[PDB]
């Protein structure tokens, strides 16, 4: 894609506990990964991947549902 991809920037500074938790900060913007399930999502930003909670982040793009 790179036209349309899933992106949501980061209302505030996250700060997961291990790899499986990411960590981004107020105005990183992931790519988004893949959801988990309504409130935590997936995302790789600033070279950190893992997974955060979607009400510390700001949609801009949903996943490409077919």
């Amino acid at each position: 894609d790179r036209m349309a991809a899933p992106r949501a920037e980061a209302l505030f500074d996250f700060t997961g506990n291990s790899k499986l938790e990411l960590n981004f900060k107020a105005g990183d913007v992931i790519f988004l990964l893949s959801r988990i399930n309504k409130d935590w999502l997936e995302g790789t930003v600033r070279g950190a991947t893992g997974i955060f909670p979607l009400s510390f982040v700001k949609i801009l793009k949903d996943f490409p549902e077919e």
